[PDB]
């Protein structure tokens, strides 16, 4: 109840649901609001995308440095970085950086048509043991936030887990997870959120997404504070069925109530 309480507030003056799971990876204190509960992935699925990209470049040599020629037709609203390349194309890693770092939504399509679409990179959250990760559908169709549609969804506690084990644990081999954790570390999109909430000299790595319905959005991170364990964390929004602002003060209470 105690600890249910400041979230159950926060959510009250939202508006709407709010979901958030937070991992001390030293103790292993947790703190958890609506953890189990569905929320839209929205953006914060290309995190995972690139992830899964990176574990293909396990078994598969040279596929980052490797060259994706698009047109126009690949093109959608909010690829800031892929409408900039049209002319020379870009690479496998390109796409990666720019599908995490500025939520690019062309270079997100042409990485899910790399692994096979959404039901591939379902699948590669399936290989690491994520059995809540669903992703259905294509940008910008998977941002429509439907009320009770479980598409192109996630939970916090799933997200978190499976974020831990992509930066911090088994899931992928450490070249990989390091450039994992380079991509989450340079994100541009996420000032307001997660980071808004940690001390200046710690550092983060996060990805955000936001849906296409106000008051759908969400973060995931981890969080290294100076002289202690990383912290992996994730906060998701539903609308009532300001979001940054939320957002970031589930985040505070998460990291000041954690052990
Ligand atoms: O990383 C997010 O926080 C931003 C990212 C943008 C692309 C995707 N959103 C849409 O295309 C609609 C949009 C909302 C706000 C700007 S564009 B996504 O879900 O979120
Ligand atoms: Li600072
Ligand atoms: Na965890
Ligand atoms: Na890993």
């Amino acid at each position: 109840n105690l600890v249910a309480e400041p979230f159950a507030k926060l959510e009250q003056d939202f508006g709407g649901s709010i979901g958030v799971y937070a991992m001390d990876t030293g103790s292993g204190a947790t703190v958890s609001y609506r953890a189990e509960e569905r929320f839209p992935l929205c953006s914060s699925f290309k995190g995972f995308l690139a992830a899964a990209v990176l574990a293909r470049s396990q078994q598969q040599a040279g596929l980052l440095d490797t060259p994706i020629r698009y047109g126009k037709n690949a093109l959608v609203p909010w690829s800031p970085i892929s409408e900039k390349y049209l002319t020379t194309g870009m690479t496998v890693a390109e796409l990666s950086a720019a599908a995490v770092q500025y939520s690019d939504n062309a270079a997100a399509n042409l990485l899910l048509k790399e692994l096979g679409g959404p039901a591939g990179l379902t699948a590669f959250m399936r290989s690491i043991g994520d059995t809540t990760f669903r992703l259905d559908r294509w940008e910008l169709e998977l941002n429509s936030a439907i009320p009770g549609d479980a598409r192109d969804t996630s939970s916090p506690r799933a997200v978190t887990e499976s974020l831990q084990k992509l930066t911090l644990g088994s899931a992928l081999a450490a070249p990989q997870r390091q450039q994992f954790v380079d991509w989450l570390k340079g994100n541009t999109t996420g000032n307001h959120r997660i980071r808004a909430a940690v001390p200046a000299d710690w550092a983060v790595g996060d990805k955000t997404g936001t849906c296409g319905v106000y008051g759908t959005a969400n973060d995931y991170a981890v969080v290294w504070p100076t002289g202690r364990a990383p912290i992996v964390l994730a906060v998701y929004t539903r609308a009532p069925n300001h979001s940054e602002a939320v957002i970031a003060a589930a985040a505070r209470l998460a990291l000041e109530g954690l052990g």
